[PDB]
């Protein structure tokens, strides 16, 4: 159904993520910290993201880092697409971090999120999460690298009731072998796959925030709710992305 390519990055250049395509988040949203009790700051430096040899790397590092008076013990990157879209098929081919404590994600936020320091501000609205909606195409927690997560977080348009549900699936060699993490999203349903396996399908409806533009996020959080305990010896780890493609 989704046969027209509308956004892609094949990462076949060298240096910073293409600034026509990617926006960095660096300002923490919660008084000097990220959410979910996560332990990193996110930066735009070559320490934490770079493109080389046909692939994007996001790299989390145990490193003391201070931003605007708030010191953390880890650094990473959190990218947002400067493409916003309503419906489509998103495909991201990647290798995931292997190390305990890492929490990689490939996900979306409604573009009316107005999250601090994002790219779209109040252009589309001002719907504080979860009312803006989100789709998790991929997460892994810190303690089980043999499973992936797909999940949805939202409140219905006629509600302040927060909903959150999804599924998981087994994965083999998530760090050493590329897999394709994908979403097929239309007015009827949102389906998340790992290669050809359906991880979760949620029916769409007008009562949901999944009928207006979303943007993509790519990140590695450290610690926090799904990162869990980080080994004392942690040095650094990479989330390597061969491409992002979006079709409509
Ligand atoms: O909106 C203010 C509200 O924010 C809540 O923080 C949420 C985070 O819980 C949420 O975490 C993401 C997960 O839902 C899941 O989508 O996967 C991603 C990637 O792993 C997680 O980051 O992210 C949204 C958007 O940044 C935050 O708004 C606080 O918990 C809550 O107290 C506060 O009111
Ligand atoms: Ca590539």
């Amino acid at each position: 159904a989704f046969n027209t390519l509308v956004f892609s990055d094949e990462f076949e250049y060298e240096g910073k993520p293409d600034p026509e395509k990617w926006h960095y988040q660096v300002i923490p949203p919660n008084n000097g910290s990220w959410h979910n009790n996560e332990l990193q700051h996110y930066t735009n430096r070559s320490e934490n993201s770079f493109v080389s040899d046909g692939t994007l790397k996001i790299r989390a590092i145990k490193e003391k880092y201070t931003f605007e008076g708030s010191t953390k013990d880890y650094t990473s990157a959190r990218l947002n697409s400067k493409f916003a879209f309503t419906y489509g098929k998103v495909e991201v081919r990647a290798k995931l971090p292997s190390k305990k404590g890492t929490w990689p994600a490939i996900w979306t936020l409604g573009a009316n999120s107005n999250e601090t320091g994002n790219y779209f501000g109040e252009q589309y609205g001002n719907a504080e999460w979860p009312a803006c909606g989100s789709i998790d195409i991929l997460e892994q927690n810190g303690w089980d690298k043999e499973s992936t997560i797909a999940h949805f977080h939202w409140s219905d348009l006629n509600s302040d009731e927060y909903q959150n549900l999804g599924g998981t699936t087994p994965i083999t060699n998530a760090s050493g072998s590329f897999h394709v993490y994908s979403l097929e999203w239309n007015a009827s349903a949102m389906k998340v796959f790992l290669d050809d396996t359906l991880v979760y399908e949620l029916k769409n409806s007008q009562n949901t925030p999944y009928n207006a533009p979303h943007y993509l996020l790519l990140n590695i959080a450290m610690g926090g709710t799904l990162g869990g305990d980080i080994p004392e010896n942690f040095t650094d780890d990479i989330f390597e992305i061969d491409y992002v493609r979006i079709y409509q």
